[PDB]
């Protein structure tokens, strides 16, 4: 069976589309590809069609993790879809949860991507009005947290 999951944050411009990349390198370096549907979505609707912000590009082209992405906002059908929503910050969790609550079938299990660190860093803090050295520590969790959550989910 396809096993699924949507990384959210507020813009869908910094940190989800970052995750969702690490996430897809990490399944597709394993065979697994295939077996998973990635992807990630806004909670708002600032960014709707925009790439991501060009300094998380930045970051990922240094790392080899590829990214191609075009931001959009969740909808009510994501709650149906996806096994998991897994998103940064507890303004999230909150929208997330008023979101669910307001659809009819909620699959999806909602939860901190953080929460699978075993550095046990619980928030993956907004980047946008930090520099560069932000978004590497927003790729380098990702990166711990989407290992962990590939490994054994909650
Ligand atoms: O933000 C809101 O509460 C309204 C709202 C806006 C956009 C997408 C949604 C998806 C599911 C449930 C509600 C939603």
């Amino acid at each position: 069976a396809t096993k699924s999951v949507l990384f959210v944050c507020l813009g869908n411009i910094c940190r989800s589309p970052i995750a969702e990349a690490v996430f897809r390198k990490l399944v597709t370096d394993q065979n697994i590809s295939e077996n998973w549907r990635v992807d990630s979505a806004a909670t708002s609707g600032y960014e709707i069609g925009n790439p991501p912000d060009y300094r998380g590009q930045s970051c990922m082209k240094r790392h080899g993790i590829p990214m191609s992405h075009v931001a959009r906002q969740i909808t009510k059908e994501d709650f149906a879809t996806f096994d998991y929503i897994l998103c940064m910050d507890e303004s999230n969790l909150r929208d997330l949860n008023r979101k669910s609550n307001q659809v009819k079938t909620c699959k999806a299990k909602i939860e901190l991507l953080g929460s699978y660190d075993p550095q046990k860093q619980l928030i993956i803090e907004d980047p946008y009005y930090g520099n560069d050295s932000d978004f590497e520590t927003v790729y380098q969790q990702c990166v711990r947290c989407c290992r962990a959550f590939l490994e054994k989910a909650h």
